[PDB]
RNA sequence: UAACUCAAUUUGUAAAAAAGUUUUAGAGCUAGAAAUAGCAAGUUAAAAUAAGGCUAGUCCGUUAUCAACUUGAAAAAGUG
DNA sequence: AATATCATTTTTTACAAATTGAGTTAT
DNA sequence: AAATGATATTG
């Protein structure tokens, strides 16, 4: 004999909670085994409780980090490249050069070889800085000058560029030829195509309002203004806006039906070249041919100050002009500091600590710091007035490796890279035979379609080697194949059918699928004449000419295009009513109008003899994105088709993938039948069934087919669709359970429930380019951490003004100001601002029992078209704005969001029932049928919220972590009543197999039933049908108050190993400590720095002994010692050794015990202790105030009835903050710190109610279980009191616990 | 539940940049036994960027998974 | 012991798959 | 983005 039992259970992020209940709603308790060595050999328990447990975690960070790493192994590569090339050449000029520089980091005493890298004395070495005091002079020199140079100041200048050699985001050759005489050549090159539209510059310098500090459209609008007569949006402007770095549309302009768009940092250009020139002559080709001039013209005057016709090296000599002015500047604010204010003089070059010069240079100041340090010295002193003009524009004492040198293209580089070589080849013989090579090491960069060049030890890589041998950036496309890799890249991440799981899944845009999608859409569409009794289905046998007409001839079909066209010619048929399809039909042939058009040709592109060979020519397009690959894969099929016909082809792309197969399209028939899927999509006789119809339909084979052609947990909870940080909390639900099955004697319970809970700069890169992209210079006139706070933030996602009622708005008297939601908070529960709306006045929206009013609709409804285009709100926003305008909500919309709001539809909670649902219901029935003993009843999240809310539950997070293992059980009530009391509702609640207001009424009133108050309900409700009694009104509404003032509740905190980097990332300096750690096996920390501050992954307790004094006589020790992280794999290796040689003797091997962090003892008066590593604890103590004071302090911090009982049953205060005290004490020993509470809690007496209970709130933090945290108590904040030292553990009780807690294992640490 | 259309999220992967940091080049100069005064400099660079690891790749190295006991390389099972 | 200071950052390109919420057709 | 262990300074 075991009884019926149920299952609850609150699903997080940080906590599952669970809970026990029986048949009258009450949870047992039962008296398990204590394992080890205490007096205890047993304990009682009550089966509810929690599991605590660190977020889970992102790939990101460690991604991010690998995929930088790999990044870090190339670029050391790339210089190991060029010095092999210059290897046998440098012995002849320097016997070990490459060798200075591999041990430079070294101090001299290490280093090998003469301290000076470079020449190896001092003379020239001192004389080499003096003449090039930056790289970039030696750049410049060695591009200009044609003096034979010295072979190693050619190396330092090319591996300088290929060390640091900017940037792949342009593609095809640029070469800087560079404003105002450029553009002027564009006003001309326009002016004799539009001669009727002679636009005038008329002296004003465009030089100016191109290069200055502003950002790309803002300096469009500067120009567009300036030239009256000029439209933005027309051609110039489009010309004005493909010259400042922005993608315009060229298609209108010259009649074209094409979206004809060309980006000039793209060879899709050159290609979108051709393709505009032969629509509209090849005389508009000194008009892009002006913008690509200027375009680039506009990168460079950005990243670059000089002229390029004195240098080659625009970049270097750019630098070396940022130093010179640095040079001359420095110059002047020493005699100007000399001169005014010597006072402050030391502090400002000499100081590094304070962000001076000094600072600047020597110190940790950036450029910013250094700024708002000195304009406000630079401002008092006079005769300073460049200095700060400079300053205010970001130019005054610049280094020239910046933040901001992220803009160089590696066409900058490669620019002077080249020179270099140019010149010293005359002389160096090895620079001509190897030209190539060099500048291959910068261009060349791996393909992101290919990924890792491994060799089959790489979990990432996906490459195929096209032969076996080690790859270079020169034998690269030789010795790997791009394309195959190329083609994998893709066709591992693609689904395969849902419905043949080894067959592969056809590309959203292919023919075969495309008319599948169309068909399906039309033989269900009805019609109506005059003389038709009902409305027919579409004619199978004439169906095989409607798509050879309207469907064929253009890229989208209209209901209106066909019931005119169709209707008008074809049917004959004067008036027409339609019930398929509403406006235009989903489905259009995009591929076939797109085809027909590259192709000129609907003969062979509508012959469907062999369609086989453009199965793979949509592919090919699908496949890839980098052109050149799609030029190799079409070169085939090019056979049939010209030039103009396999050359139009490379430009369309195809972008995405369908859900369904070739064979499940066209393929899988039947022997009955005679057809396939989508040669029944074309006429089921006078029935045209569907394609979901066609799979089940009794009537043919499909049905089992699929089922007939079809992992662990882990596994399958990794497989699902969310964060993975509640993924976590999934397989921890199914871990508990499958525990809690087991402590009731592995008897299945009769229920499971389930429950589920839920960048200011990124805000400014949408509000900022959102609002300053409608036009108004409003950011001009009221310009990150502000939009945190609600109302400012959606006043400014609104233009300064009202969203209903376009109104201007206000910002001092803004609090009057009501943030109204869309759909009302009645219907949605969405705190989301996609909902919320700010007004003058929420009545001024119209009536709050629907959706906003039609007239507000009207008024507002092109400027909520507008605030789209700008990207501040979405489609859905507006869509239900609008929503008055397309009907409004109805009887069965408020029926849909009144069912929504208690019926889980949420995907993963539906997957966690479905892995519930199989793992218990594992048995069948003689019409092989699943035996469903465990029912898994889904429940929304507000069910148990507002369930508190109205029979008097409250829950305060504050106090401790109970609330989490309650809401579980809560949750098991309400999910077994819900299921008696409707027992309907298991195809709505359960996993297994206008007159809307029934519905409305239903579900809006469902929770009703627990109540004795409605404008008069019973006491015991029932089954309306069998003589099963549910809730007895009396005796069930105080078990449950009972079950919520259990003090014993079985919290956990998952015992965790540490994983992830081994320290702080921080490179400290020389220190000399024992802490730093060596960057480097041979780099002593003592001479060269390192880190510190080590994570540790586990502690041990060790016990052996260490040698004292001088005569190493052995004392004994027990400790605990850290494994650190990077310590780990080496102490898991041969755990004594690596305890030996920390200065362990004799270590008592058995006596090892592995310390996870959050471990848990047991100390004295039940005082409790985690460890949070080796050498600090955090409170281990979780304190159950009663129900009573509980339920008081909700009401306390926060109809009117019960506000007298704040008043009244008042000062429980001193009750309360005496258990808090009498904890405080007992357990917590921070006593300076209780000793503030107190002096502080009688000190606001005098302050109100409500005030006294936020501030107990608060206070909890103190005795929260955890680690110590900082808390305010009124206006005294109360630091963290930390426990430092696991001394006091070594001794005392070590508890191991099972996941639930129910089985322990206490280990008493009195051991030698 | 399945296909479809339109628009946000989320997760996972690949290829790239610029910085930052650390040590070493970059002869400090005078007055003093020193301590310490004056004045001169400053912008650049090499190298490392998880210690490292064997599978030796222009690869891998920071996610996920983890009570205790007995059993297993492990995954996992068994135990109250 | 109480107390104070500390924590690598930013930027771009390409791809796939669920999920969510507003629509059409069904099982 | 905090939050909390490692670090070093205190009389």
């Amino acid at each position: 004999m075991d009884k019926k039992y149920s299952i609850g259970l609150a699903i997080g992020t940080n906590s599952v909670g669970w809970a026990v209940i029986t048949d009258e709603y009450k949870v047992p308790s039962k008296k398990f085994k204590v394992l080890g060595n205490t007096d205890r050999h047993s304990i009682k328990k009550n089966l509810i409780g929690a599991l605590l447990f660190d977020s889970g975690e992102t790939a990101e960070a460690t991604r991010l980090k690998r995929t930088a790493r790999r990044r870090y192994t190339r670029r050391k590569n790339r210089i190991c490249y060029l010095q092999e090339i210059f290897s046998n050449e440098m012995a002849k000029v320097d016997d070990s050069f490459f060798h200075r520089l591999e041990e430079s980091f070294l101090v001299e005493e290490d280093k090998k070889h003469e301290r000076h890298p470079i020449f190896g004395n001092i003379v020239d070495e001192v004389a080499y800085h003096e003449k090039y005091p930056t790289i970039y002079h030696l750049r410049k020199k060695l591009v200009d000058s044609t003096d034979k140079a010295d072979l190693r100041l050619i190396y330092l200048a090319l591996a300088h560029m290929i060390k640091f050699r900017g940037h792949f985001l342009i593609e095809g050759d640029l070469n800087p030829d560079n404003v105002d005489k450029l553009f002027i050549q564009l006003v001309q090159t326009y002016n004799q195509l539009f001669e009727e539209n002679p636009i005038n510059a008329s002296g004003v310098d465009a030089k100016a309002i191109l290069s200055a500090r502003l950002s790309k459209s803002r300096r469009l609008e500067n120009l567009i203004a300036q030239l009256p007569g000029e439209k933005k949006n027309g051609l110039f402007g489009n010309l004005i806006a493909l010259s400042l770095g922005l993608t315009p549309n060229f298609k209108s302009n010259f009649d074209l039906a094409e979206d004809t768009k060309l980006q000039l940092s793209k060879d899709t250009y050159d290609d979108d070249l051709d393709n505009l020139l032969a629509q509209i002559g090849d005389q508009y080709a000194d008009l892009f041919l002006a913008a690509k001039n200027l375009s680039d013209a506009i990168l460079l005057s950005d990243i670059l100050r000089v002229n390029t016709e004195i240098t080659k090296a625009p970049l270097s000599a750019s630098m070396i002009k940022l130093y010179d002015e640095h040079h001359q500047d420095l110059t002047l604010l020493k005699a100007l500091v000399r001169q005014q204010l010597p006072e402050k003089y030391k502090e400002i070059f000499f100081d590094q600590s304070k962000n001076g010069y000094a600072g600047y240079i020597d110190g940790g100041a950036s450029q910013e710091e250094f700024y708002k340090f000195i304009k406000p010295i630079l401002e008092k002193m006079d005769g300073t007035e460049e200095l700060l003009v400079k300053l205010n524009r970001e130019d005054l004492l610049r280094k020239q490796r910046t933040f901001d040198n992220g803009i160089i293209p590696h066409q900058i580089h490669l620019g002077e890279l080249h020179a270099i070589l140019r010149r010293q080849e005359d002389f160096y013989p090895f620079l001509k035979d190897n030209r190539e090579k060099i500048e291959k090491i910068l261009t060349f960069r791996i393909p992101y379609y290919v990924g890792p060049l491994a060799r089959g030890n790489s979990r990432f890589a996906w490459m195929t080697r096209k032969s076996e041998e080690t790859i270079t950036p020169w034998n690269f496309e030789k010795v790997v194949d791009k394309g195959a890799s190329a083609q994998s890249f893709i066709e591992r991440m693609t689904n395969f059918d849902k419905n043949l799981p080894n067959e592969k899944v056809l590309p959203k845009h292919s023919l075969l699928y495309e008319y599948f999608t169309v068909y399906n859409e039309l033989t269900k569409v009805k019609y109506v004449t005059e003389g038709m009794r009902k409305p027919a289905f579409l004619s199978g046998d004439q169906k095989k000419a409607i798509v050879d007409l309207l469907f064929k001839t253009n890229r989208k079909v209209t209901v209106k295009q066909l019931k005119e066209d169709y209707f008008k010619k074809i049917e004959c048929f004067d008036s027409v009513e339609i019930s398929g399809v509403e406006d235009r039909f989903n489905a259009s042939l995009g591929t076939y109008h797109d085809l027909l058009k590259i192709i000129k040709d609907k003969d062979f592109l509508d012959n469907e003899e062999n369609e086989d060979i453009l199965e793979d020519i949509v592919l090919t397009l699908t496949l890839f994105e980098d052109r050149e690959m799609i030029e190799e894969r079409l070169k085939t099929y090019a056979h049939l088709f010209d030039d103009k016909v396999m050359k139009q082809l490379k430009r369309r792309r195809y972008t995405g993938w369908g859900r369904l197969s070739r064979k499940l399209i066209n393929g899988i028939r039947d022997k009955q039948s005679g057809k396939t899927i989508l040669d029944f999509l074309k006429s089921d006789g006078f029935a045209n069934r569907n394609f979901i119809q066609l799979i089940h339909d009794d009537s043919l084979t499909f049905k089992e087919d699929i089922q007939k052609a079809q992992d662990s947990l882990h596994e399958h909870i990794a497989n699902l669709a969310g964060s993975p940080a509640i993924k976590k909390g999934i397989l921890q639900t199914v871990k508990v359970v499958d525990e809690l099955v087991k402590v009731m004697g592995r008897h299945k319970p009769e229920n499971i429930v389930i429950e589920m809970a839920r960048n200011s700069r990124e805000r400014m890169k949408r509000i900022e380019e959102g609002i300053k992209e409608l036009g108004s210079q409003i950011l001009k006139e009221h310009p990150n951490t502000q939009l945190q706070n609600e109302k400012l933030y959606l006043y400014y996602l609104q233009n300064g003004r009202d969203m209903y009622v376009d109104q201007e708005l206000d910002i001092n008297r803004l609090s009057d100001y009501d943030v109204d939601a869309i759909v009302p908070q009645s219907f949605l529960k969405d705190d989301s601002i996609d909902n919320k709306v700010l007004t003058r006045s929420d009545k001024n929206r119209g009536k709050s029992d629907n959706v906003p009013s039609e007239e507000v609709v009207k008024k507002m409804k092109n400027y909520w078209r507008q605030l789209l285009n700008a990207k501040l709100i979405t489609q859905r926003k507006f869509d239900n704005l609008t929503k008055a305008e397309r009907g409004g909500l109805s009887e069965l919309d408020k029926a849909g969001f009144i069912k929504r709001q208690l019926v889980e539809t949420r995907q993963i909670t539906k997957h966690v029932a479905q892995i519930l649902d199989s793992r218990m219901n594992t048995k069948y029935d003689e019409n092989d049928k699943l035996i469903r003993e465990v029912k898994v009843i889904t429940l929304k999240s507000k069910l148990v919220s507002d369930f508190r809310k109205d029979f008097q539950f409250y829950k305060v997070r504050e106090i401790n972590n109970y609330h989490h293992a309650h809401d579980a059980y809560l949750n098991a009530v309400v999910g077994t009543a819900l299921i008696k009391k409707y027992p309907k509702l298991e195809s709505e609640f359960v996993y297994g197999d206008g007159k809307a207001t029934a519905k409305y009424f239903f579900y809006s009133n469902i929770m009703n039933f627990f109540k004795t108050e409605i404008t008069k309900r019973p006491l015991i409700e029932t089954n309306g049908e069998t003589g099963e009694i549910v809730w007895d009104k009396g005796r069930d509404f105080a078990t449950v108050r009972k079950v919520l003032s259990m003090p014993q509740v079985n919290i956990v905190k998952k015992t965790e190993v540490q994983t992830g980097g081994f320290s702080k990332e921080s490179i400290l300096p020389k220190r000399n400590s024992d802490k730093l750690i060596a960057r480097k096996k041979d780099w002593d920390p003592k001479k060269y720095g390192g880190f510190d501050s080590p994570t540790v992954a586990y502690s041990v307790l060790v016990v052996a002994k260490v040698e004292k004094g001088k005569s190493k006589k052995l004392k004994s020790v027990k400790e605990l010692l850290g494994i650190t992280i990077m310590e780990r794999s080496s102490f898991e290796k041969n755990p004594i050794d690596f305890l030996e040689a920390k200065g362990y003797k004799e270590v008592k091997k058995d006596l090892i015990i592995k310390l996870p962090k959050y471990s848990l003892f047991e100390l004295e008066n039940g005082r409790k202790r985690m460890l949070a590593s080796a050498g600090v604890l955090q409170k281990g103590n979780e304190l159950a105030l009663p129900s009573k004071y509980v339920n008081f302090l909700y009401l306390a911090s926060h109809n009117e009835q019960k506000q007298l009982f704040v008043e009244q049953h008042k000062h429980y205060l001193d009750e309360i903050i005496e258990q808090i005290s009498e904890f405080s004490k007992r357990v917590i020993l921070a006593d300076a710190n209780l000793d503030k509470v107190l002096s502080a809690y009688n000190k606001h007496r005098d302050k109100p109610i409500r005030e006294q209970a936020e501030n107990i709130i608060h206070l909890f933090t103190l005795t929260n279980l955890g680690a110590p945290a900082a808390f305010k108590y009124f206006d005294t904040t109360i630091d963290r009191k930390r426990y430092t030292s696991t001394k006091e553990v070594l001794d005392a009780t070590l508890i191991h616990q099972s996941i639930t807690g129910l089985y322990e294992t206490r280990i008493d640490l009195s051991q030698l």
